[PDB]
DNA sequence: CGAGGTAGTAGGTTGT
DNA sequence: ATACAACCTACTACCTCT
């Protein structure tokens, strides 16, 4: 049968139980926040004796050398309380910290070819390797001219069971760094008016937007913000002197410079700030660079086994603990855990006529429902190129009826699809200007004099200046019940020329994204587990800081029959759904059942974006009041955990629906990638109170995911959470209002 | 803003 | 320099698409 396993690698030796000097932790006085006292304290605790290793389990703490110089706390008191051996049996927290440790000391020696080390160690989870492993081994440093350090990072998660046995569960990723300092670009004379900051010596923050240069040199006084000190002395009475305590003299009359902050403003050291270095800036910097890294980044699932087993390799034998060292293979199974590896069904669909073989087939099998007939539309060209305007809106229109491509042709499309208007002399295409938002609400509003327009076309220019009307546009057809597709206008361009065929998988889309703003539905489920009558997901995005939207979406029927979306009212400021929230959103999603299908659901599955820290007792209450049985789950999106497939002695990306599953906590895969250059994302499915079965609930994740309308190409995402996404992304531009049977975002 | 996914970068919100 | 862990959010490069 079919198998898998996590990136992870068996540990050797079999560990021994080890002494410890331990230390009791007796506060005095009143202290602001227990755990940040308590990491305060082993952090000054562990610099004092010489960066010694300290390990922290709840209150007391735990060290392996004697720390003889212990510090004086006014808010918290250190007790010595005498020296101890810990079993491992009850202790695994403490001796996978300690195994991290020894991780770090073996790897911290290690020196390649260039005169030093070779790996960035902090003596954390997180591992810096200095030079990235190519696709043939060959160990090669990669850095562009100015900067642009990229190095793989690497992240630890070792286990320890309650026997002596370890496994070491590993990650890695990219990390793009500079060591150039602003100071070094003042006078290298590159511009530095705009660009994003990271401070290197404090590690403050991000967004360390630069304001604009300062004339008054860090010698200066009062020029840190602190009153009376200099920003050089600063430094200097801080206990981080070493950063400024041999300084050049050119050093002391080297200009400030002072940036704004999230709508603040700080002054900061040239020397302590480096650029942050985000793909967009690699790219206008250095475009050749980005390209060169590109297949670096992204990593197959074979290149990432390569690449850790060079790590591993590197670690070798700890001597320090029982000669220890790890297996230079993955398991070929995690069976040994509670896990069971398997590989989904692919689910079936149903076309109007019948099975269809393919998603890019649905249009010969015809759209499961189609709306009531000749819906008009209208097109919104700017003043510039319209003509792209006309060869587009035909090319679209010729694509809806029996013509799809430049060449009346039915030998891939079908004819008569979807009723929709045909542009005439009503509700007219018109030109607009641009540069003026004002205006393009204007020409917006415009639109609503023209009776039963129905869905709406425009046309944006591509972008700088001209504040593309996407948003304006969208949003007053948001406030009228009136749907849009805008368009680009370099896709327009490509219609005009007849030279290839890769129009029809924008079509395609179009098509889909058209189909889906008006309430027709391309496609359903034959089989599905069926128990469920109705399905909920739920999502909350946040563009500001302290601002939560929630959003909701629905289908009222396992197959997938109808789809319909509720965005919330008023905002929540707070990841944990508001009460007030759940009452709104299930008062009017149930209240639209019942008035579809006649009353209430009997029972009703939910997915949680995040985690489902909802008060479960709330649910319990009125669901028991209304007497509807429903579960919970939770689909989490944004794990590092990645996951492979592993055949004999060879390791490839696990093919889409891949499943591993332990007694309600599982692991999918929802895309299909290539074994070429990436390797997918999986996402973690959890049940937290339930009556359906785990594979049933997977099954129908599953099939969500496919049953994506918006395009050919599945959503990563299950429809139920991933329109809870779209609807988050934009929550502005979505009628706010009621459930609509019309889609949106899509 | 044809669509979708992997990859960086930065910040936030919960519950131990 | 230092509160951690898990999970979110936003933005943008790239790349490909019977
Ligand atoms: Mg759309």
């Amino acid at each position: 049968a079919n198998n898998l396993t996590f990136e992870a690698f068996e540990g050797i030796g079999q560990l021994n139980e080890l002494n410890f000097y331990k230390y009791r932790l007796i506060g005095k006085g009143q202290i602001d926040n227990v755990h940040q006292a308590i990491w305060s304290v082993k952090y000054k605790l562990q610099a004092n004796n010489f960066f010694k290793p300290v390990f922290v389990k709840g209150e007391i703490l735990y060290s392996l050398d004697e720390l003889k110089v212990i510090p004086e706390f006014e808010n918290v008191e250190v007790i010595l309380d005498g020296n101890i051996i810990l079993s491992i049996s009850e202790n695994t927290d403490i001796y996978k910290d300690v195994i991290v440790f020894y991780i770090n000391n073996a790897l911290k020696n290690i020196k390649d070819i260039t005169n030093y080390r070779k790996y960035i160690t902090k003596n954390t989870d997180e591992i810096i390797c200095k030079s990235i492993l190519t696709t043939n081994l060959k160990y090669q440093y990669m850095k562009s001219e100015k900067g642009f350090k990229l190095q793989r990072k690497f992240k630890i998660s070792p286990v320890v069971f309650r026997n002596g046995k370890v496994i070491l569960y590993l990650n890695c990723s990219s990390d793009f760094s500079t060591d150039k300092s602003i100071y070094e670009m003042l006078n290298d004379g590159l511009g530095v008016v705009g660009l994003q900051v990271k401070n290197k010596w404090t590690n403050a923050n991000g967004n360390i937007f630069i304001e604009k240069v300062l004339d008054n040199t860090i010698s200066d006084p009062g020029t840190s913000g602190k009153l009376g000190q200099s920003l050089i002395d600063y430094y200097i009475n801080g206990n981080q002197k070493y950063r400024v305590e041999k300084f050049t003299d050119e050093d002391k009359n080297a200009k400030v410079i002072q940036a704004k902050i999230k709508n603040k403003t700080y002054n900061y050291i040239p020397q302590a700030l480096t650029p942050v270095i985000t793909r967009e800036y690699l790219s206008h910097t250095d475009k050749k660079f980005s390209k060169q890294i590109e297949n670096v980044i992204k990593m197959d699932m074979n290149y990432r086994y390569q690449t850790l087993k060079s790590f591993v390799e590197d670690i070798g034998v700890i001597k320090e603990l029982n000669n220890l060292h790890f297996k230079n293979q993955y398991y070929t199974n995690f069976d040994f855990m509670g896990f069971e590896s398997g590989v989904l069904e692919e689910p079936v669909l149903m076309g109007a006529n019948g099975k269809i073989k393919d998603k890019k087939q649905i249009f010969i099998n015809g759209f499961f429902k189609n709306p009531k007939e000749n819906v008009k539309f209208g097109v919104l060209y700017p003043e510039g190129c319209m003509e792209n305007a006309q060869s587009i809106a035909r090319s679209i229109l010729d694509f809806a009826t029996a013509g799809k491509y430049n060449k009346q042709e039915n030998k891939y499309i079908s004819k008569n699809l979807m009723n929709i208007g045909f542009k005439p002399s009503e509700c007219i295409f018109e030109s607009y200007k641009l540069g003026d938002i004002t205006e393009y609400k204007a020409t917006a509003r415009k639109l609503k004099e023209h009776e039963k327009v129905g869905f709406v076309i425009a046309v944006i220019p591509d972008m700088l200046e001209v504040e593309n009307p996407y948003n304006p546009f969208k949003k007053v057809w948001a406030k009228l019940n009136i749907p849009s597709q805008m368009i680009t206008l370099k896709t327009t361009e490509k219609f005009k020329n007849i030279v290839d065929k890769s129009g029809l998988y924008y079509l395609h889309n179009i098509a889909l994204n058209i189909l889906g703003k008006i309430g027709g539905i391309p496609w359903i489920i034959k089989d599905m587990p069926g128990n469920i009558d109705c399905f909920i997901g739920l999502a909350v995005g946040t563009r500001e800081k302290g601002i939560h939207f929630p959003a909701c979406s629905v289908l009222f029927d396992k197959y997938g029959k109808l789809i319909n979306y509720y965005k919330p009212t008023i905002p929540q400021s707070g990841e944990k759904i508001a009460e007030t929230i759940l009452q709104e959103i299930f008062d009017n999603v149930l209240i639209s059942y019942k008035e579809e299908n006649g009353e209430y659901p009997k029972n009703i599955v939910i997915h949680r974006a995040g985690f489902s820290r909802e008060n479960i007792d709330w649910y319990k209450e009125y669901f028991d009041k209304k007497g509807i049985k429903f579960n919970i789950i939770e689909v989490k999106k944004n794990i590092p955990v990645k996951i492979a497939k592993v055949v004999g002695s060879n390791i490839c990306n696990p093919i889409k629906g891949s499943y591993v599953l332990k007694n309600d906590k599982a692991f999918i895969v929802t895309t299909d990638i290539k074994d070429g250059v990436a390797s997918p994302n999986p996402l973690k499915i959890e049940k937290t109170y339930g009556d359906v079965e785990m594979k049933s609930i997977l099954e129908q994740i599953y099939s969500l995911s496919q049953i994506h309308v918006g395009s050919t190409k599945s959503l990563r995402l299950p429809i139920t959470t991933g329109y809870a996404d779209k609807i988050c992304k934009a929550i502005e531009y979505i009628p706010q209002g009621v459930v609509d049977n019309r889609l949106f975002f899509l």
